[PDB]
């Protein structure tokens, strides 16, 4: 097998310097319509709802309905206790909002009775829900459960993997790093590691002259002794 020495400690340090979550790539490409303080189970329900309200709809109109639902408190119970007319005025004016009221109310009842208040964990069960198609199912599996086919390795993930030495030996291409990372990384982190490291490289682990003087892995990063610059 393989376990990068002090990776679980290096990971939570990357999470700490990332707790602000203010990097360009993620904000361009992540979803902000979820309560950050919500427990993981409530978050998964908010992910599914945000996907069911994005069929031919502006992202500002979509995020505007999420922020209105979060303002009242967005849980499976609060939705089931909301009448159809009230929920209609809330998500209005998202596209096809009348059908989406029926979709959300019925799906929330299916989750409460057959899933203990959680969302399904397979594409086949997700697409069986009213208003959930195959495109939404694969996005829900990736954002809510972290299930992805493979680790998406770009220049940032390839650079940080060789700096922290998360591979057996120094890889030569981002594709060689993918097979080395998939040897040991838990699958629930395969999707989260892309949204975390790419933003980490943009803000701290820069391609040249990284901010090792303000990085928590200064004692954990093996190659930090060669990139730390005092005059920088
Ligand atoms: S100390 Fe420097 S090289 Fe090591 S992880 Fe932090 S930014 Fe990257």
């Amino acid at each position: 097998v393989w376990e990068p020495q002090d990776w679980q400690q290096q990971l939570v340090n990357i999470r700490a310097m990332r707790n602000k979550k203010d990097a360009p790539v993620d904000h361009l490409g992540t979803e902000h319509c979820y309560d950050s303080s919500a427990p993981p189970k409530v978050r998964r329900y908010q992910v599914l709802l945000s996907l069911m309200l994005s069929s031919q709809t502006k992202d500002q109109v979509t995020a505007g309905a999420m922020q209105r639902l979060r303002a009242r408190g967005l849980t499976v119970d609060s939705i089931l206790q909301t009448d159809d007319a009230t929920l209609g005025k809330l998500i209005y004016p998202v596209g096809f909002w009348r059908s989406k009221v029926k979709y959300i109310k019925q799906t929330s009842a299916i989750l409460q009775q057959h899933y203990g208040g959680d969302i399904p964990a397979s594409v086949a069960e997700l697409v069986a829900l009213p208003g959930v198609g195959p495109k939404m199912a694969h996005l829900a599996m990736a954002v809510a459960w972290g299930t992805v086919s493979g680790i998406a390795v770009d220049t940032h993930v390839h650079r940080i993997a060789n700096r922290l030495r998360w591979t057996k030996k120094a890889t030569k291409s981002p594709e060689e790093t993918r097979a080395a990372l998939e040897e040991w990384l838990p699958r629930e982190l395969w999707h989260e590691i892309n949204g975390l490291l790419v933003g980490f490289g943009q803000q701290t682990c820069l391609p040249v002259h990284p901010r090792c003087h303000a990085c928590l892995n200064q004692a954990l990063c093996p190659a930090a002794q060669g990139l730390e610059h005092h005059h920088h």
